[PDB]
């Protein structure tokens, strides 16, 4: 039994994360200052009689600075008051920001707030083309559209063309802020990634910056980063004591990138156990994926799939030796979770993630059977199988395991494949197929996603990759709609699903598999979030 040659890049990190010792001296210093700075900032938020535009800029600034999670209450109370007052008497900049902030927090503010900036056509008044700050906020706001916001259909295109035209002559740091927005809007970016950029490249270089907020943000980011580094060290050690690097060499060695993925789902300290649990799962399912996708014979993947279904160590003897390595590690991982959760009595909930992994595995095997047989399913049939293979139903479910507040009713909701969950699953699928179309139209895979879309609709690779990006746009509208109150579960359990969609957009920016090829895209992110501190 001779197998496809290993062709993956090795982890570019070595063991540079393997051992991080926190400096308690530094950490307690940072924390002590932050407490003072926090209250200073709380009082800024609670100041009486501010103008609407000042309030929205304050909240915007704090959120971009990455310190808003300290003021969920305060910030919500303020937006709720703003929402319930209906202020239709502002300019484009304030209006667009008001719109974006309220929408991001689930307040279904009407898009009619924009009617005053449009002609009798729904086309934005061209006279606004010289109002860069207005354009900039209209641009950002244009990305939180739901299906009901067709009024904003022109906003992205209008804002874009005029931001592009103005950028070269703007002063700094506004120029850099615009250029970066044009490349990566705020709403669909990874929060820590955007925050690092905002703090260092923009806010720190503003003539007008608030020094208390700047300092607060720098200290908080560097403090959490110490936590993240501990987390990664612990996970790196865990991955090293697994040694899949040598025993399962056919697979991608990307546990750092997996941690990046878990960090994107949530960064707050309260989600530390959840990150550690999540990243282990991400890492492990990545191995399973590579075993189906680049090593195991169909006969071998059958025994593997059945053994996953039966879920019981008595099945290892039925498996090839290298498959016993991954299989016992999988079963072990879940007994780990059961125990890690044992003290808070939340052990039972593990079977939700287990069942979702079984489901992923089932569809890995189908996918495999299609490739062997050379089957090109109709797009409907292809999606009904290829949605789960994103692993995203599964990761979403996993992400709840470590959240102390996650009740059974939450998992119950997530199991019914709610529309918000399905939308980010769709985004993952259509982006993965677009990026890795020419990756694996070379590796002999006649069963690619795009290849179904072409044979089915009688359309070219052009129209195929479009009609896919099409579904991505629809899905973002559904995500945005899914955040609106009344929410089906508490917002805390929606943000991970939204964050999962964000990470896919960011990793595959410019249409490249940034996970398999972390070099160009992911490595700079990883350096700025987990290697370099923000110099103070
Ligand atoms: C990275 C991987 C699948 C993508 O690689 P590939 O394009 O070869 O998959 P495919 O066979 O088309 O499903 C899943 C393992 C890593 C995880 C959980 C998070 N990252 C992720 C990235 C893209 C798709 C799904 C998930
Ligand atoms: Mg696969
Ligand atoms: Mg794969
Ligand atoms: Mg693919």
């Amino acid at each position: 039994i001779v197998r496809p040659v290993a062709d993956f890049s090795p982890s570019l990190w070595g063991d540079q994360f393997l051992s991080f010792s926190i400096k308690n001296q530094v950490a307690e210093k940072y924390a002590k200052e932050i407490e003072a700075l926090k209250e200073q900032t709380r009082n800024m938020l609670l100041a009486t009689g501010m103008k609407l535009a000042d309030t929205l800029n304050l909240i915007d600034t704090i959120e971009r600075l990455g310190i808003s999670y300290h003021f969920e209450k305060e910030i919500d109370d303020i937006l709720d008051q703003i929402y319930n007052q209906n202020s239709n008497c502002n300019d484009l900049c304030t209006s667009a920001l008001q719109f974006r902030l309220l929408r991001q927090h689930g307040f279904n503010i009407s898009p009619e707030i924009f009617s005053k900036f449009q002609d009798e056509n729904g086309k934005f008044k061209e006279s606004l083309a010289s109002d860069v700050l207005g354009l900039l906020n209209l641009y950002e706001a244009s990305h939180v559209r739901t299906h009901a916001d067709d009024i904003l259909e022109d906003a992205l295109a209008f804002s874009t063309i005029h931001l592009e035209s103005a950028a070269p002559h703007l002063k700094s740091p506004l120029r850099e802020q615009v250029t970066h927005a044009l490349e990566q809007c705020l709403h669909k970016g990874v929060p820590r990634v955007e925050t690092r950029f905002f703090i260092s490249s923009i806010y720190d270089k503003e003539q007008s910056k608030n020094n208390v907020l700047l300092r607060f943000a720098k200290l908080d980011f560097n403090l959490l980063q110490m936590l993240h580094k501990q987390e990664l060290a612990q996970v790196s050690r865990w991955w090293k004591d697994l040694d899949f690097v040598t025993t399962l060499p056919y697979a991608r060695d990307r546990v750092v990138e997996c941690y990046f993925w878990a960090l994107g789902v949530y960064f707050e300290p309260q989600y530390s156990q959840a990150r550690v649990m999540l990243v282990k799962t991400i890492s492990m399912i990545s191995i399973v994926d590579d075993t189906f996708d680049a090593y195991g014979t169909v006969k071998e993947l059958e025994a593997y799939t059945d053994a996953i279904q039966r879920w019981d160590i008595n099945e290892i003897d039925r498996l090839p030796d290298y498959m016993k390595i991954s299989y016992k590690a999988i079963l072990d991982l879940y007994k780990d979770y059961e125990k890690e959760l044992s003290s808070a009595g939340r052990s039972h909930i593990v079977c939700h993630a287990i069942e979702r992994m079984k489901e992923v595995v089932r569809n890995y095997n189908v996918e495999s059977t299609w490739f062997i047989e050379g089957y090109t399913p109709p797009v409907s049939e292809y999606l009904s199988n290829a949605l789960a293979t994103t692993t995203y139903y599964y990761l979403a479910t996993t992400s709840y395991l470590g959240m102390k507040s996650a009740t059974e009713q939450d998992f119950e909701w997530l199991s019914k494949n709610p529309k918000i969950l399905e939308a980010s699953v769709i985004i993952c699928r259509v982006i993965d197929d677009t990026a890795t179309y020419e990756v694996e139209k070379s590796r002999g895979q006649i069963a690619t996603g795009i290849e179904c879309c072409m044979r089915d609709y009688g359309i070219s690779t052009k129209e195929a990759m479009a009609k896919f990006q099409n579904m991505a746009e629809t899905a973002w509208k559904d995500i945005n709609e899914g955040l609106l109150r009344p929410t089906p579960v508490s917002t805390e359990f929606l943000t991970p699903i939204l964050n999962l969609a964000r990470i896919v957009e960011v990793t595959y920016i410019h249409n490249l598999d940034g996970y398999t090829h972390p070099e160009k895209v992911l490595k700079p992110h990883i350096i700025n979030l987990l290697v370099d501190s923000i110099k103070i």
